[PDB]
């Protein structure tokens, strides 16, 4: 799978150029793809400063790349039409880093059969095998879930598949387009001898007695206890639910046995930031009162104060009872710090306390908005699987809604819609170059093992409708009349996304559904600064 | 914990000299310690050929080492009296590689308290802390189970401990002397950017549908099935038992539904040996007939034959029913190969079949003899916890027995005894320099995550008894009269080992006991070639 040769190795930081030919949406997606490499690998990217060999990302015919550092200077990489997908950009960069397709492995014929008469004339070069003297498997087995593995339909001539997996169970498994596989990362990190990453900071599921070096100290006689269960709730930890349930642990602040006002803190070990912006995320459970609250502080260690600078950064109040709730906290720490979790028993009828699990800290931006869908499984393949998100306002002030269609018998669809907002009178119309990134979260206990499904679209102010008007024009002017859950009327603009966001079989895999809950993360930002590069 | 600086980094292969001052037993143990580094790290060792900087292992006062590559040329490392323990040698080499003690971590005072007035005058230098500008923690938390962490008694003046863990649960946990911790390896592999190892080849627990790339093909209509359970047995896989049981898998050859003589093969992926000698190990379960057998073949791929050279290397017949059985198969493959597992239904009343789990392949020597103790837990702290192994013959022909004492209220003891054998008339007496290595196996599903408890002793032909005679002289001449399980009388020589082999609390931890089974691996070899180095 990997190329044989030291000459084909790029430096750990790759010089890049995002050519002006590229689509605006492609540019924003290619930069998001680099963020996945910065969190899961030791491979970084930096804009070309005059280096001998660099990657020139441009809009050619389709999506393609050379395998490994060719040492030709300006090395082309095409992200053409319909290639503006994060996984597609990751795939083509894994080629550039020195990997062939997974079905190109020297042993591929022992796992899959290539139906040669079914491949489109002039696209066979994609199905070439490379022997031991040309390729290295790096002692990793054939991976059907590889992001470098083609789908059964890849360049098919008709309805019959080109790649027939010898084991029938993997027929629909091959060709997944979500993220790197655990096996993909293993080969890549072994090839460049990756030790760290730029974005990853910490993951804490409390599966060991040392609890990721988290210190619990209080002069209030109140303490955070490592438990596998709580009688009032939860019956089991978050980490393992659709796995084993009772063999997993979480921290718990019992409020039932403490005085009102009593606090107990849970501090992290000393953390060293490399970027200056962070995203703290965790799962919370409340079996106590609605008066009970969680406070997030940051203890920054400067030279002028070795005892630290404690600053309150979030007050989580009136936490909904009887279910695990995912929370995100935006941080902007530049010096070494400690995350401080403070539970507080309030004035109200309590019977349990506050539980915390799957704490993940990364140097990335938090999602702008979160759409949390409860009792999800009932909607899969349901006639009533036509869901509309609550309304949301973007950074620049545009009002938007998300439409998730699960009524289909095979694929789930997702669509971005502009809606009539309050700021509409002072906004630029048609909406110019706003990239809306919709992510179906794989709720894995470790951020590094998450294969989240993502799709991004950009608002084109020149995209004209099927009748004279602009697609992204003011919804009051081009949209359809709709009704909010309370009864208030509004105008829903055109819907833009995909009909094949994820298959129902993939949706029901990994941890996209966890505790019958689903989280679709949203980030809408202006990307107009990418037209001039 | 790790030293700050690039100048302190040794090359991946360390030049060494095992000085003649060293004890014979120390020499054999230091070479065994290198074998642990070759399997779990990318750090290799080679005898000094004239390199500028090298490690000079000699017998000084106690066990000590400099932290990191000091770049002084001949870098001393002392393995003095009573330091001839694998973990002690690993500890002192982790110092040499660039690590301080775990209780030397800049944040150590947040986890442990140093009782300074209780440390022996002149041994405080072992309890020094090194701040961020001098040390790096490499984003790994404080590890109480670290092999680099001192015991609570370390250089104590009296009965009161010098290291008091702030959390009382870790009081007896600190100071373990078995092997590297998962956290130790993580820091070390990150420091030298380790990708591979010399000895590790493969680990297969069948926890994924792709089954480590293992191909099952047969022209007999017989097949190996990936199951979580078998109605006749086993009720659950081996990998997870004292964890979850039913969420784990294993391969099964159902013999109940096939004709007599029918075979099904399970092949491995193409494997590439680096040393030329291997050790295949797996766990077997039989719910079928005693006539049912397992055949192990090797399919070696040479240039003159691309179809391979299939050779039968083991015939496992009359496998005991209703329990997981650990097996070892010695291999000497030099070219790329495939391990071939062949199940065969025999002539006898069957009701199930053959099950296989936790397959581990490493480029190491297999244990000479295996002492398998069933229903172990009943003996811990029992007056009848005085166990003697069955008799065994060494490579050179000496007869020996192992004594395991579990009757003690806190610690388990192990002792090596020479016994009267058949070859005794033609053997050299007293027995000269035979290293007997006793290993309490941590039955972890992954060989790389095994923290097996090991102790080695060497027969000194000058070691004189408490009354004129030689300790290792002919047992018929110096030993005591004893009785074999069947009633036959023999002479049991002197017992040499330790009274603190493992504590009962450590014995009951990890996977030393699994399915109430224990395996003590034995290797007895002549080490007389180490006197001249
Ligand atoms: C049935 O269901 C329907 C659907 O749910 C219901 O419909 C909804 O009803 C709500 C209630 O009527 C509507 O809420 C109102 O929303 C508007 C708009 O909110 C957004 O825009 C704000 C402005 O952003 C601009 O400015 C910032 C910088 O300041 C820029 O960064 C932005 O880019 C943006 O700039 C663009 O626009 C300006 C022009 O506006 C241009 O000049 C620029 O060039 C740009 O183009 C923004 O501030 C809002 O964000 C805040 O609020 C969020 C929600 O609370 C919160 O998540 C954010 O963090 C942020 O918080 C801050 O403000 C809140 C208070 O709102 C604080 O609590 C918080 O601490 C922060 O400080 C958002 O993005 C909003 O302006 C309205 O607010 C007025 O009224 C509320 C009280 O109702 C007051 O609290 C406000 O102060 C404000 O008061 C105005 O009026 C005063 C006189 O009365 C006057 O004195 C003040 O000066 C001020 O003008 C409402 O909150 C909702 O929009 C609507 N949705 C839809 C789709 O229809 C329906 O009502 C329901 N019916 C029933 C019966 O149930
Ligand atoms: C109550 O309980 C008690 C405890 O359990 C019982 O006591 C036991 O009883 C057994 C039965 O009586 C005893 O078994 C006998 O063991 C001896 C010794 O075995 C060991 O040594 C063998 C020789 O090794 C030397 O040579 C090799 C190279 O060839 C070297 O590498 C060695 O270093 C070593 O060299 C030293 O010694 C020589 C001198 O001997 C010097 O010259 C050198 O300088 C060195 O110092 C060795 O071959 C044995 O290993 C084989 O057997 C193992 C067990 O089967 C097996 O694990 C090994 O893999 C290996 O296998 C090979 O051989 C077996 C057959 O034994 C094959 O199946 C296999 O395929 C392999 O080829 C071991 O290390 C042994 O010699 C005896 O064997 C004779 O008798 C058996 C049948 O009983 C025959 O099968 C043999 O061929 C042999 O026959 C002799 O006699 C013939 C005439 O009758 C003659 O013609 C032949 O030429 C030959 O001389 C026995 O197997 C056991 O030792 C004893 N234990 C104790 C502690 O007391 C008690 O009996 C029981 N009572 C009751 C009633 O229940
Ligand atoms: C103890 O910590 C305090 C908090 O630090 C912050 O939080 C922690 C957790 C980390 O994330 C830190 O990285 C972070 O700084 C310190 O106070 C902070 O001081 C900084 C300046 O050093 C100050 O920054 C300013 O922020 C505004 C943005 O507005 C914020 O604050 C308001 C009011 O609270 C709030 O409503 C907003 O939502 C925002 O959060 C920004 O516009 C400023 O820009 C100016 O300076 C830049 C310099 O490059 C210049 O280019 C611009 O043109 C412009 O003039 C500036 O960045 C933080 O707001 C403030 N934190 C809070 C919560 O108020 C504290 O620092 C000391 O006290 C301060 C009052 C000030 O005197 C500082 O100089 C002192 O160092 C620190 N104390 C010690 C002893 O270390
Ligand atoms: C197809 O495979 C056969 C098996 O190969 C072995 O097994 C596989 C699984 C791998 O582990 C291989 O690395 C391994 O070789 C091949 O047959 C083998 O050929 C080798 C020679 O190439 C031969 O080696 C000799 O072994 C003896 C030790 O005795 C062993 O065998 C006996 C009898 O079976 C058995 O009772 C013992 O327990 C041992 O297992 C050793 O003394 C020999 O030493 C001589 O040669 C060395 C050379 O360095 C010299 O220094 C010495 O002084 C001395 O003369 C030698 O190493 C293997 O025994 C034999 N395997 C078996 C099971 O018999 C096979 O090779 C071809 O056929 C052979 C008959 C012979 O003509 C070879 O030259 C041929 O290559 C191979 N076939 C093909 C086409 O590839
Ligand atoms: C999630 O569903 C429960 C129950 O819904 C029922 O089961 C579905 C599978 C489907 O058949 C529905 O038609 C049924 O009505 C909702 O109600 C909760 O029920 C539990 C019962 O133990 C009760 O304790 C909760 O308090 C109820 N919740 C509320 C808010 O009343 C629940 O509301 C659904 N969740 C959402 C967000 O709609
Ligand atoms: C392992 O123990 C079983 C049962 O022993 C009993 O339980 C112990 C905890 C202790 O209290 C002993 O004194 C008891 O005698 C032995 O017997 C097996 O029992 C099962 C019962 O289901 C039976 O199916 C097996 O066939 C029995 N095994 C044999 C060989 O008869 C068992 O023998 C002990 N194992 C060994 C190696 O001694
Ligand atoms: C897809 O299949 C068709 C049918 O095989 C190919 O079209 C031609 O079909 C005729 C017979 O009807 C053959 O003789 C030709 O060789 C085919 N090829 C061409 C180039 O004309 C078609 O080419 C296939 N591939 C593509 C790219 O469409
Ligand atoms: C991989 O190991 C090498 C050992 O040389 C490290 O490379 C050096 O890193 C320093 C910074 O720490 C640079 O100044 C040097 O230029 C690097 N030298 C070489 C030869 O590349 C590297 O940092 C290790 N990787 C990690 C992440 O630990
Ligand atoms: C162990 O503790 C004893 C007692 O504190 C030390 O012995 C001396 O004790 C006297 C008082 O009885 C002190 O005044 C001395 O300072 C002690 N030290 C010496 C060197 O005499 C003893 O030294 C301690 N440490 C060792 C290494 O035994
Ligand atoms: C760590 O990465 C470096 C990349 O340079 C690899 O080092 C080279 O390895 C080749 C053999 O594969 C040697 O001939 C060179 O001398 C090495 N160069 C340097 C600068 O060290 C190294 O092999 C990688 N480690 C692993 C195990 O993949
Ligand atoms: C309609 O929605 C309910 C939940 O309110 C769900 O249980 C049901 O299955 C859906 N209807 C059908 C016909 O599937
Ligand atoms: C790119 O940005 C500049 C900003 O000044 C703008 O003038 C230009 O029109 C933009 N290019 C296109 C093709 O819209
Ligand atoms: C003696 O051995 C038996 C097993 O045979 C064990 O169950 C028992 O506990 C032991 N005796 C005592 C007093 O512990
Ligand atoms: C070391 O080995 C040599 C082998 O010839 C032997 O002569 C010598 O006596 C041995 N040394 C000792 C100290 O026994
Ligand atoms: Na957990
Ligand atoms: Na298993």
């Amino acid at each position: 799978n990997s190329i044989i040769g030291e000459k084909y190795r790029w430096p750990h930081t790759i010089p890049y150029v995002l050519e002006d030919s590229l689509e605006m949406n492609a540019k924003g997606v290619i930069l998001n793809a680099f963020e996945r490499y910065r969190l899961k690998t030791c491979i970084d990217f930096k804009p070309w400063a005059g280096e001998t060999n660099y990657i020139s990302v441009f809009k050619g015919s389709g999506c393609w790349s050379s395998v490994g550092n060719r040492r030709v200077g300006k090395q082309e990489l095409s992200i053409g039409a319909n290639c503006d997908r994060i996984a597609t950009v990751q795939h083509e960069f894994l080629h550039a880093l020195g990997f062939w397709h997974e079905q190109s492995r020297s042993d591929r014929d022992d796992y899959v059969r290539i139906m040669w008469d079914r491949i489109l004339s002039g696209r066979e070069h994609n199905f070439n095998t490379y022997s031991d003297d040309i390729s290295d498997s790096l002692n990793v087995p054939y991976d059907y879930t590889s992001v470098m593995h083609y789908s059964k339909t890849a360049f098919q001539n008709g309805t019959e598949p080109t790649i027939v997996t010898r084991i029938s169970d993997f027929e629909d498994v091959i060709g997944q387009r979500m993220d790197f596989s655990d096996s993909d990362l293993l080969k890549l990190n072994q090839l460049y001898n990756c030790s760290s990453s730029l974005s990853f900071m910490d993951s804490c599921s409390f599966e060991l007695e040392n609890v990721c070096g988290m210190i619990q100290s209080s002069g209030d006689n109140a303490d955070w206890q490592r438990v596998s269960q709580v009688p009032r709730g939860p019956e089991s930890d978050h980490s393992n639910m659709g796995q084993c349930q009772g063999s997993g642990f979480f921290m718990h602040f019992d409020s039932s046995s403490v005085n009102v006002g009593a606090t107990a803190v849970l501090e992290s070990r000393t953390l060293y930031p490399k970027r200056g912006f962070q995203c703290l995320q965790f799962y919370l459970y409340n079996s106590g009162s609605e008066s009970d609250q969680l406070n997030i502080y940051i203890r920054e260690y400067s030279a002028d104060n070795v005892d630290g600078n404690l600053t309150l950064v979030e007050e989580i109040k009136e936490i909904p009872t009887g279910s695990w709730q995912l929370y995100h906290v935006t941080l902007k720490v530049t010096k070494k710090f400690r995350v401080v979790f403070e539970g507080r028993k309030g004035s109200g009828a309590s019977l349990g306390g506050l539980s915390i699990d799957d704490i993940n800290l990364s140097e990335t931006r938090c999602p702008h908005h979160i759409w949390h869908i409860r009792n999800f499984t009932q909607f899969i393949g349901s006639p009533n699987g036509t869901l509309y998100s609550p309304p949301f306002y973007s950074s620049k002030g545009y009002a938007f809604q998300i439409y998730l269609n699960l009524a289909h018998v095979t694929n789930a669809g997702i669509y971005f819609h502009l809606i009539s907002g309050a700021n509409d009178d002072q906004l630029q119309w048609p909406c110019p170059w706003q990239q809306a990134t919709m992510t179906l979260l794989d709720q894995n206990p470790d951020i590094r093992q998450r294969m989240s499904n993502q799709r991004s679209i950009t608002t084109d102010p020149f995209m004209t409708t099927d009748n004279g008007n602009y697609f992204w024009d003011r919804p009051s002017k081009v949209g359809t009349v709709a009704l909010f859950s309370n009864g208030t009327q509004f105008r829903r603009g055109g819907g833009y996304g995909t009909s094949a966001f994820i298959t129902h079989e993939r949706l029901k895999s990994r941890d996209f559904i966890k505790g019958d809950d689903v989280y679709i993360l949203l980030t809408v930002e202006d990307i107009s600064h990418l037209n001039s590069t």
